[PDB]
């Protein structure tokens, strides 16, 4: 419990945004969200000293043809980060890799589109090419789409990927940005659309969660800390502190 550990994130509304102030900031200062509360949370009761980073590439993590893993995954491998604290996806294929916590939220993959329509599931979007639909390229739910064997999912997975230039988007703005401006539906986390959806009252979740999974913290394979971290967020789940969070960052208070 003396040197300083390195945390891997990346910029998500509300999870990690940058903090916004009137005179200058630094260091980790220039962060702020849910994770990085969840972060001084986890510091306080670990007993640690930390330093945010953010992952060199900008990508969450994903295999090359090669295998090759990029993103926070590939910093937490290379053992360039201590720690990764963000809406780290906890799935199967990266498990094989690194180690997660205990997830400190859950979620599932569903589709951010505006109200009004007829369309209310994934075999509804599915089943027509009008409406374009897609995915941020290269993350957890672009994947779950490219390895589904789920008919209707490989419909979408050959529909995505066929007009890949278009449908799938680089990062969660660029896709939100589609959703409200040409005719489009985001397949996107839950957690993640219940923000959206809050903060615009013309768009909603369509259907239900496609899957159902969380976000863990994320270590390099064998870290002691995992555990360690499991237990902590164990501890502010029984306090109710995950919850007050969440209501912070989604909702409003407080603050
Ligand atoms: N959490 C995912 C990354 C991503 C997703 O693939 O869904 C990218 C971006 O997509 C929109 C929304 O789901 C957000 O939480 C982000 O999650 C991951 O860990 O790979």
């Amino acid at each position: 419990a003396n040197r300083t550990l390195i945390v891997t994130t990346i910029l998500e509304e509300p999870y990690v945004m940058y903090r916004k102030s009137d005179k200058p900031l630094y260091g980790n200062d220039r962060f702020e969200g849910y994770c990085l509360d969840l972060l001084k949370e986890l510091s306080n009761i670990l007993g640690f000293i930390y330093d945010v980073k953010l992952v060199p590439d900008g990508k969450y993590g994903a295999q090359n043809d090669k295998g090759e893993w990029n993103g926070m995954v590939k910093e937490l491998i290379d053992h360039r980060a201590d720690l990764a604290v963000a809406p780290l996806t906890i799935t199967y294929v990266r498990e094989k890799v690194i180690d997660f916590s205990k997830p400190f939220m859950t979620l599932g993959i569903s589709i951010l589109y505006r109200k009004g329509t007829p369309i209310d599931s994934a075999d509804d979007l599915a089943k027509q090419t009008k409406i374009e639909y897609g995915a941020v390229r290269d993350g957890s739910t672009m994947t779950f789409f490219k390895k589904s064997k789920i008919s209707t999912y490989e419909k979408m997975w050959a529909f995505m990927s066929s007009r890949q230039q278009t449908a799938l988007v680089r990062n969660s703005d660029e896709g939100i940005q589609r959703v409200l401006t040409t005719d489009y539906a985001l397949l996107m986390e839950s957690t993640s659309i219940e923000y959206v959806t809050q903060r615009n009252c013309n768009l909603t979740q369509i259907g239900g969660l496609i899957d159902s999974k969380g976000y863990g913290v994320g270590t390099p394979i064998g870290s002691p800390y995992r555990d360690k971290i499991t237990i902590a967020i164990l501890q502010l789940q029984e306090e109710g502190k995950l919850h007050m969070m969440k209501e912070k960052w989604w909702r409003g208070n407080g603050c």
